[PDB]
C-alpha cells in the first residue's frame, strides 16, 4: 500500500511539498517520483539514493517519502506518481497518482470574510509569477470606477483602505473601518484575471 494527497492546484511560482506514505514492509525499498499519465511509461525525476527541480526525503520510521517540487511552471502540470522499486510485487501496491494543476491568475486564501461594522479585516490575495510586475487592483463589484490600485512600490493607502503587495506572490488588503454599506461582492485583480472576495459586514455588538 503507497498513498498519496488529493489531486492538487498551485500557483505558478509555488512549490509543493507531497507525502507518499507506504506500508512497513517499504521501509528499506528505494523511493521515487515518476512523472506521466501511464505508470508504465512514467520518466523518474528523483530517487532516494541519489549520490551526494525536486527534492526527495525518504524518512522509514514515519513510514513516509516526502517529494517537494519547487517554483513549478504551468508545463509542469500533469500526473505524477510516487514509487517503491520493489520486484514481484503487484504495482498497484506500491505506486499511487495525483494530479498537479499549476494554474496562472489569482486566487484568495478566504473568499468570504467577515467582520463587525467597525472594526478591520483583511483579505490575502494570492497571484502567480507572471502578475509579480502588475498593479494590484481591489475593486467592488459592478463597479468599473471603484478599483483601487497599487503605485510602483505595490502600496496604496487611503482613509478606508490599505493595499501592500509583497511584490511576490501576495497582496493584501486591509479594510480599516468597515461600514455596513461595504457588504458584498469585491475583486482582487491583476492584469485581465481576477477572484471574487465577498466581505459580510456585521452589526456592531452590544
Amino acid at each position: 500500500r503507497v498513498t498519496t494527497v488529493g489531486d492538487l492546484a498551485v500557483l505558478e511560482g509555488r512549490s509543493v511539498m507531497i507525502p507518499c506514505h507506504y506500508g512497513p514492509q517499504y521501509a528499506s525499498y528505494v523511493k521515487y517520483w515518476c512523472r506521466g499519465s501511464v505508470k508504465d511509461l512514467c520518466t523518474s525525476l528523483v530517487r532516494s539514493d541519489a549520490p551526494r527541480k525536486v527534492v526527495m526525503f525518504d524518512d522509514p520510521v514515519q513510514q513516509v517519502f516526502t517529494v517537494t517540487m519547487t517554483e513549478l511552471q504551468k508545463e509542469d502540470s500533469g500526473w505524477y506518481w510516487c514509487g517503491v522499486e520493489v520486484g514481484g510485487v503487484w504495482s498497484a501496491d506500491v505506486t499511487a497518482s495525483l494530479h498537479i494543476n499549476v494554474i496562472q491568475g489569482l486566487s484568495v486564501v478566504n473568499s468570504m470574510v467577515s467582520g463587525e461594522e467597525g472594526t478591520s479585516v483583511t483579505v490575502q490575495c494570492l497571484y502567480s509569477q507572471g502578475y509579480r510586475q502588475h498593479e494590484k487592483r481591489w475593486c467592488r463589484s459592478g463597479d468599473w470606477s471603484s478599483c483601487l490600485v497599487t503605485d510602483g512600490e505595490g502600496r496604496y493607502e487611503d482613509q478606508a483602505v490599505e493595499i501592500r503587495d509583497d511584490l511576490t506572490k501576495a497582496f493584501t488588503v486591509t479594510l480599516k473601518g468597515l461600514a455596513r454599506r461595504d457588504t458584498g461582492w469585491y475583486w482582487c485583480a491583476a492584469g485581465q484575471q481576477q477572484v471574487a472576495v465577498y466581505i459580510l459586514v456585521t452589526p456592531p455588538s452590544h
